[PDB]
């Protein structure tokens, strides 16, 4: 069994606790802290190899900026989740994406943009904004909801061979 280490990144309220937490526990949080950190550990076999996910719940700011770019080095794979219905959260991920590519010192990087929240209206953020963005960086986009657990699974499984293409490479 391979092991991936996983980081979900994103603003505020975009919903990745609540993404993490329904893939381990399968069942949507209403309420839930956003400042609380942790991380899951979850077996699947996808592609018929048997990989044991760690996905790590961040909350955004860390004590000691160390260890802050220390979690952005040991993950292999980041998920990047925004808010269709918050542009701030959309126009974050610029700067995630930066950091990250910064912290690890590297062009090439497992990441996949996440659109959650698709069940509700108010979309500011267009399909085409996003797609357009993911095209830019050369990875792949995808809408969901924590909700309705519209593509989480889809998601989280297209990060895996994410990752795997930048370790067979
Ligand atoms: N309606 C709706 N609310 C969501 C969704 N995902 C997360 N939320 C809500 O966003 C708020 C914060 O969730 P939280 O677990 O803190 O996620 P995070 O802090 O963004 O990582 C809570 O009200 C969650 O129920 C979603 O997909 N649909
Ligand atoms: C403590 N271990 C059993 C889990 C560590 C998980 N971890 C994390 C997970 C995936 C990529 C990077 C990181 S760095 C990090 C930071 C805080 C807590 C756990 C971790």
């Amino acid at each position: 069994m391979t092991e991936y280490k996983l980081v979900v990144v994103g603003a505020g309220g975009v919903g990745k606790s609540a993404l993490t937490i329904q893939l381990i526990q399968n069942h949507f949080v209403d309420e839930y802290d956003p400042t609380i950190e942790d991380s899951y550990r979850k077996q699947v076999v996808i592609d018929g190899e048997t990989c044991l996910l760690d996905i790590l719940d961040t909350a955004g700011q860390e004590e000691y900026s160390a260890m802050r770019d220390q979690y952005m080095r040991t993950g292999e794979g980041f998920l990047c989740v925004f808010a269709i219905n918050n542009t701030k959260s959309f126009e974050d991920i610029h700067h995630y994406r930066e950091q990250i590519k910064r912290v690890k010192d590297s062009e090439d990087v497992p990441m996949v943009l996440v659109g959650n929240k698709c069940d509700l209206p108010s979309r500011t953020v267009d399909t085409k904004q996003a797609q357009d963005l993911a095209r830019s960086y050369g990875i792949p986009f995808i809408e969901t909801s924590a909700k309705t657990r519209q593509g989480v699974d889809d998601a989280f499984y297209t990060l895996v061979r994410e990752i795997r293409k930048h370790k067979e490479k």
